[PDB]
């Protein structure tokens, strides 16, 4: 039912392999998920990642939609929209250094759609990052990808994390908990000044506790000032997806044709 192409990306939670879906060669990607390696089972008994993507893979959006999935004895196989040509935002920004802000405006906004849709469908991501983002650059699209260590929105404590560590805030780094949105927010925070700077701002720990932005590019004062509101050390300073999107920097935003046109 599928032809399998080249492997994507591999880890302790499995493979990925791009492919195409033989009746009408729709391009996919093929996702293998080992069995012992899923900590978080949900029920429909499935990974998690199964009922998330099953809750926001209805309808259009900056998602990447679960078109099919299969169990094995010993895993579970996802197929997954794959646009093409793609890039995901880590390479992106790697190529092409600091994004100019007309840029990351655009795709900073896309994200905030894509994060809202999750949250307002009961989805908490957990591990947004320039990794986890495709770019359909023929559309100058934006899609979140890996669920894998998500969790259902909830308004009470996390006290598991298995995102990605550098995107993760203060509150996880000291005392193993945080709350969904604020912790969303901060991981906005951290992907925002890696798309005007380059790179992300903090490495170790104590840089994380200790929250003090340094930036190393230019960066106009709005744009700043947006970042390091996301970045408050205390949760509930953050701004909401509202206040995000009603800040001055993320005004007159382009539309993802135009900014296909123009920057891509
Ligand atoms: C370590 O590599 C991983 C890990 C988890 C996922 C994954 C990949 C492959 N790459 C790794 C680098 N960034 C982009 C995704 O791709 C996923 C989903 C995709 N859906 N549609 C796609 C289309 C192209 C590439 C990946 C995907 C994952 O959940």
């Amino acid at each position: 039912q599928y032809q399998v192409g080249p492997l994507l990306g591999s880890g302790g939670f499995g493979s990925v392999y791009s492919g195409i879906r033989v009746s009408d060669n729709l391009p996919v990607a093929i996702k293998h998920v080992e069995k012992d390696r899923i900590s978080d089972w949900g029920e429909l008994r499935v990974p998690m990642e199964v009922v998330l993507l099953k809750k926001v893979s209805s309808g259009f959006s900056g998602v990447i939609r679960l078109l099919d999935w299969f169990e094995r004895p010993d895993s579970f196989v996802l197929i997954l929209e794959r646009p093409e040509p793609v890039q995901d935002l880590f390479d992106f920004i790697t190529e092409r250094g600091a994004l100019q802000e007309e840029l990351a405006r655009s795709f900073f906004w896309q994200v905030l759609e894509a994060v809202r849709h999750c949250h307002n469908c009961g989805v908490l991501h957990r591990d947004i990052k320039d990794e986890n983002i495709l770019i359909d650059l023929n559309r100058g699209e934006l899609k979140l990808i890996d669920f894998g260590s998500g969790a259902l929105l909830k308004d009470t404590v996390y006290t598991d994390f298995d995102g990605t560590r550098v995107y993760s805030p203060p509150e996880w780094i000291r005392y193993h908990r945080y709350h969904g949105r604020s912790a969303a927010v901060w991981s906005l925070g951290i992907l925002l000044y890696d798309m005007v700077c380059g790179d992300i701002p903090f490495e170790h720990d104590e840089e994380i506790i200790r929250g003090q932005v340094f930036f190393r590019q230019r960066v106009s004062s709005e744009c700043q000032h947006l970042i390091r509101w996301c970045l408050a050390l205390r949760p509930s300073d953050r701004p909401t997806f509202e206040e995000i999107q009603n800040h001055p920097w993320m005004q007159d935003v382009l539309l993802p044709q135009e900014t296909a046109e123009i920057h891509l």
